[PDB]
């Protein structure tokens, strides 16, 4: 709504829906992984107030992406597959107009990729439970 | 503008349809792979048609009804007798899913659109549909 563009929601239908909504500016993204992707922590700006959100499960190790001045998320890729009877993100990575990150996780599966030729990622939405079942993004020029 | 993707190889020649006011229909030509696609859409009062890719293949057409948009595109890019091209391609409207069309698998890709729509295409084409991307709008 309000002219938002939300693409994807890659993963399984398990867990419970989460939605960060779009950010005025993303400060950092911390991906937590082990065999698969556990969760994602996002620190951003909204209404001139800094916020942090915790999505997915609490396990895994942290991998942090800090966006410098003028750096933006222009790509997201990963893999979805089964893990103990549940379809979730086995791998996840991002790219910025400066460098690529990840992928993080170790469980292979059905790949997916979202290279962005024009525009950037501005927020996240998806599904979380014990792990990160599904992840999608908000886009903007 | 929001341009996502460009799934496929680096062969062929670049093509950019640019955004449309409203897409009318899309025809996908496929055989072993995805030969090409035709797009009929309105644009500032005029009705236009564009073709990307080669001339081979059999067509599969998607005709959008009133208040019907493309909210998804899936397929598979792979190495066909030496050329990295789209081996399979399909689309989804807010009411039905089409294809994918083509019979050559490879590394998959998919783009469900929870909010917004596909307003145009861009990519690369030659004898076949080398690569394809889309423009997105609210
Ligand atoms: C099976 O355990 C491995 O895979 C899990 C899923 O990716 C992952 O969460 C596990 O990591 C641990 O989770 C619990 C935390 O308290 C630990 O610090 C963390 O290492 C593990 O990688
Ligand atoms: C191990 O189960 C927990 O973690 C899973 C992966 O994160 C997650 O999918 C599970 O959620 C359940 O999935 C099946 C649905 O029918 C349930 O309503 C949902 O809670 C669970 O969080
Ligand atoms: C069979 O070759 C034609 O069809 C291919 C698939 O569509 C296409 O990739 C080919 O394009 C050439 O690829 C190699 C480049 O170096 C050339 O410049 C390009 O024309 C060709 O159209
Ligand atoms: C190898 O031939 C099959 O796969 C090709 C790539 O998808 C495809 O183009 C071929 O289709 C034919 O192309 C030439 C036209 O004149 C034919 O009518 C058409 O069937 C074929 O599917």
């Amino acid at each position: 709504m309000n002219g938002a563009i939300k693409v994807g929601a890659w993963g399984g239908n398990g867990g419970s829906a989460f939605d960060m909504g779009p950010a005025y500016r993303i400060i950092s993204v911390k991906i937590f992984s082990g065999d698969v992707v556990d969760g994602v922590d996002v620190t951003f700006t909204y209404y001139g107030k800094t916020e942090t959100r915790h999505y997915g499960g609490s396990g895994g190790t942290p991998h942090e992406i800090v966006l410098q001045e003028g750096e933006y998320l222009v790509g997201m890729a990963g893999e979805v597959a089964n893990y103990h009877g549940a379809v979730v993100l086995g791998k996840l990575g991002f790219s910025t107009n400066k460098k690529a990150y990840g992928p993080f996780g170790n469980t292979g599966g059905t790949p997916f990729s979202l290279p962005i030729a024009a525009g950037k990622i501005s927020g996240f939405f998806g599904r979380g439970g014990k792990f990160l079942d599904a992840i999608g993004v908000y886009l903007e020029p």
